[PDB]
């Protein structure tokens, strides 16, 4: 079923109506004169469709049009502009850095007193190490601008200098790329003596993280314990309380994490170590089989997600009543978990006669990849135009459909179709467990691709015998996305394989992760 460009235009903005322009864009369906209006009807201009539609009509803009003046000057005559053109021009280190040094020297001294973070940059840049100039002025503006023109500055920082960091918003980014990337280590060393005082949330987690790379167990514990009273989320507090036992062995850290709300790998291991049961898994069972709702319409969901999203109290008791039915599970699900903030376990297994003659582990991890990538909504769209309950790329969805099951009259809007998105998870799913084995590396490897999966694994500080192993290199994959992503499809295919009554102990899953 294709969208001409006309209809298109007469549905709402959503990443369903831009993954239909961007295949009409792929296909040079889009001409110069439909393009004109176009940047109205796209709901998220970024990336593929951005670029795409800047090959028919490249837009030239945009400056503001009160500084206009100010960007007609080049290097060689901004001595000849304004103040305000140019402190405006000044806002950027490659330009402060194309500057010749003599007219470095004569804006630094205009600027001295009423904006000396410029004068402190421009000083900076007539010297052979500019980081080491601001890092002894204490310019943590400056520090921050220059960390973000070049990653390549390092410096060992100072007891006052690291302390005044966390204030800024960078910082939290700043810290865990340079962690998790293990760059910048003269950065990554003086991070030591950060007070945990002065940190909190997911910085002072990552400092815990960074302490214990270099051995400081104690400053490591100090840290997590901050990250575990100042964390937001359930799910965050009992992966700090984790490291705080872990290190430090005290069992009333264990039992708090024992008794979480949150089901995680964390809490999950604490019950399973304490003896405590497995947590109560709801019971989705609805007796009404269908309504007049489409599942198989990318563009209801849409509409319907929103509704979800923007509700009230009174407005979640009408729509649960609506799509109380076996055709709409995965949706009486998705507002249920709404419905009692975020209280209660909810693991359906929807579609289940196109998987019931796998075998359960095989179940468990086509679910468990399932329930992270779109809570089994057959229509779900990310960001990326990945499509259906198992989120296939069209690239690799044609792949398989068109070449390797050579389908007959096969387009990637097939991936809709739970039957096929299944069928396919489990092909690519087969072949990624052979090459890897273990069902995290397995997830790792589907959220990120086996190349980023197979060069952490080749790396001989990643996955191998030690003190903190698994658990320290679970915190060290090198992109968030998938470090998070991980965690919680391994949380998912514990719970899936309990359900089927083929459970498994989790620390057998933690003893597979140490590769000999």
């Amino acid at each position: 079923m294709q969208y001409s460009i006309e209809k298109l235009k007469k549905e709402e903005n959503s990443l369903a109506k831009d993954y239909y322009i961007y295949r009409l864009l792929e296909k040079n369906k889009i001409s110069k004169k439909d393009a004109q209006d176009l940047n109205s009807h796209i709901f998220r201009y970024i990336g593929k469709i951005k670029s795409e539609l800047e090959k028919i009509i490249p837009l030239k803009p945009y400056i503001n049009p009160k500084y206009a003046k100010c960007y007609t000057y080049t290097a060689n005559t901004i001595l000849d502009a304004n103040l305000t053109c140019q402190s405006v021009r000044l806002n950027s280190l490659v330009f402060i850095a194309s500057l010749n040094s003599k007219d470095r020297t004569t804006l630094a001294q205009t600027f001295k007193n009423q904006r000396p973070d410029l004068t402190n940059l421009l000083l900076a840049f007539n010297t052979s190490d500019p980081m080491s100039y601001i890092v002894q002025k204490e310019d943590i503006n400056g520090f921050f601008k220059l960390y973000n023109y070049s990653k390549k500055y390092d410096l060992d920082l100072n007891t006052s200098l690291v302390n005044k960091l966390p204030n800024h918003i960078g910082f939290k980014d700043f810290a865990q790329n340079i962690i998790i990337k293990k760059e910048n280590p003269k950065f990554r060393h003086s991070m030591l003596e950060i007070n945990p005082e002065n940190v909190s949330e997911d910085s002072a987690f990552y400092l815990g993280v960074n302490a214990l790379t270099y051995d400081k167990t104690e400053l490591a514990y100090d840290f997590f314990k901050k990250a575990a009273q100042s964390f937001k989320s359930q799910s965050n507090k009992d992966n700090a309380i984790f490291w705080m036992w872990l290190i430090k062995n005290n069992e009333e850290d264990l039992k708090t994490l024992s008794q979480s709300s949150s089901l995680n790998i964390y809490s999950l291991y604490a019950k399973e170590l304490t003896n405590t049961p497995f947590p109560k898994i709801e019971s989705l069972n609805p007796s009404k089989k269908k309504n007049n709702f489409n599942m198989q319409d990318p563009f209801a969901w849409q509409k319907i997600n929103k509704q979800i999203r923007d509700a009230n109290a009174s407005q979640l008791d009408v729509l649960a009543k609506e799509f109380d039915t076996q055709e709409t599970l995965p949706i009486y699900a998705y507002i249920l978990e709404r419905k009692n903030n975020f209280k209660k376990h909810y693991f359906i297994m929807p579609y289940y006669d196109n998987i019931k003659d796998y075998n359960k582990t095989r179940q468990a991890l086509i679910l468990a990849i399932a329930r992270q990538e779109s809570r089994f909504i057959p229509t779900a769209i990310s960001v990326s135009y990945a499509l259906g309950m198992m989120q296939f790329m069209p690239f690799l969805a044609n792949h398989i459909g068109e070449k390797e099951l050579k389908i007959p009259n096969f387009d990637q809007d097939f991936m809709f179709k739970p039957e096929i998105a299944y069928y396919f998870g489990n092909y690519h799913l087969n072949y990624l467990e052979s090459r890897l084995k273990s069902p995290l590396f397995v997830a790792y490897a589907y959220n990120g691709g086996i190349g980023f999966t197979n060069r952490m694994l080749a790396r001989n500080d990643m996955f191998k015998t030690g003190k903190f192993e698994p658990f320290l290199s679970m915190e060290l994959v090198p992109y968030q996305e998938s470090r998070i992503y991980g965690k919680k499809v391994l949380a998912n295919y514990i719970v899936y394989r309990h359900l089927l009554n083929d459970s498994i102990k989790i620390s057998d899953i933690f003893e597979n992760l140490i590769q000999n």
